[PDB]
């Protein structure tokens, strides 16, 4: 018990890795973002949604990660 | 039978590292649907299909991983 | 015995990582094909049949990895 | 019970991994807010809360790597 | 003989992450075709033949790491 | 407790890894900054306290992992 | 000697993990060879051996990591 | 004992690879200073201060990293 | 002796990893050159010594690695 | 004592990763300097200068990785 107890913690750790792909992605969604407003003012209404939905899209690749990481604690 | 339970929990964690790609290709592909609506929205009927079909086939990618990850774990 | 099939698993996890190439490669493709298509609406019929051999080979990689991992976890 | 705490303490430096994750998206996410600014300065106030908003999200997925590794070493 | 064929296999499986070069790396040639193309329609039956001898040589690497991947598997 | 002081110290150097994420944040903010004020001149009252606070948000992830790091060590 | 032969293999492995920056290397090359032609059709035969150059130069690192792992096997 | 000191050694390699940030970080800032010069000459003296902060700042995240690193080599 | 030699044959296989750097940089220095001579054909008698000396000193990086692999193996 | 030394040898291949950044930092360098002396032949006696100053600077990153390594090896 005690050494699948020890691997379920490293496996914990290691299962966060993966959300460093969130990290980036969401950054890369929001400078498109800032950089397509300050290039065309008026598009603003059009591409905050398209944001919205690739940040979330994104950040859902992370939280699997991040789901594993808790199947693994709990 | 101990051993073998640590290693599975310990490849499942390793499985979700792959998971980072798919977070950053979301983002790529909704950072070029941003940028090409606000350089020419007149084009977004166009290529916001391209967005979803190109953010599927990264994010199937990603779920192979995960495939692997609850083989192991379940 | 243990030791064997504790590395298959180990092994199979390791050869999903391989993956992520596949991930950001399709992204890349489909990117170019957007910025493309944006910047030149006419060329669309000539560059999407470019983006699909192109995302199908980068896939291709990834496929690869794991068919590897499956020869682990069932071979 | 050595055998857990030493996993605990190796997975919680594995933990830290995917901080690198949110180091480089808050730096795109700034960066696309001063060449933004520089190319349109009149749209400072439009783009700088939506630098904040992906800060936070990318910040977020950061947390949530830390989090893991406080669970793990306390 | 169970230590050598345990390392054989988590050999087999470390050889497959080189794949991830030849992935982003053929997608890199085919991103440069499209755009090439969209600027330049004209130059299509010119720059084709080199985005198949780029991917070819990428995908040559991913091939490499495959190679050795077998040799350790069987 | 040989194991789990081992255990402590892999798990330090471990945590250093993610500061590598700061090291490059750090500079793609000072980089947008050069950049900015290189194409206009005038903002550059503007964007240096952007480049200060993108600085320090991207240092801090890099801190956290310091954090653990000692935390580790000592 | 079971333990001198699972090194080899398991380094024979790790070995082919530097092939992926030629993977992505060579694609550079090749991509910078198409975008130059396709912007100045003219220079063709100027930057093609250019590229060729480029890419056995790129190449040649991925074989030197290629060198390392068959020395290792054989 | 022994497995203490090896995990010193061993930590102590692990502690350098932060290091390959600060080694692209650098270069991200002499990149961006070379660019703007070259686009804009008149401004090397503004922009010349802020590539040496900018440097100094990243190079003090590889900095940590070599910290912790000696410290399990020599503390 | 055999763990030391097995030590050695492992630290050999990591000592490859670096040489991806190399694999990159030589590609981006190259890159540079294609695309700086396709702007602008009449430079390239200057920048071509440049691009010699820039693959030339990121190559002696990969050769560093190589360096400690021999040290290893030999 | 033989524990102890394959650690060092393990410990001197794992401190070869970060040149790595070095190798790919170089290039930035050069490249940026091949692209600026493209579109301002003009500028080259200046720039030159600070490519030289900024190779140093991401070589020096390098070598200090480096020098760990060979307090590992010797």
């Amino acid at each position: 018990m005690q050494l699948v107890l020890a691997a379920k913690y490293i496996g914990a750790g290691i299962s966060t890795i993966g959300l460093l792909g969130a990290g980036i992605g969401i950054a890369i969604v929001f400078a498109a973002l800032i950089n397509g407003v300050s290039r065309n003012p008026s598009i603003k209404d059009t591409v905050f949604p398209m944001a919205i939905l690739g940040f979330a899209l994104s950040e859902a690749t992370g939280l699997f990660c991040l789901m594993v990481s808790f199947l693994l604690l709990f």
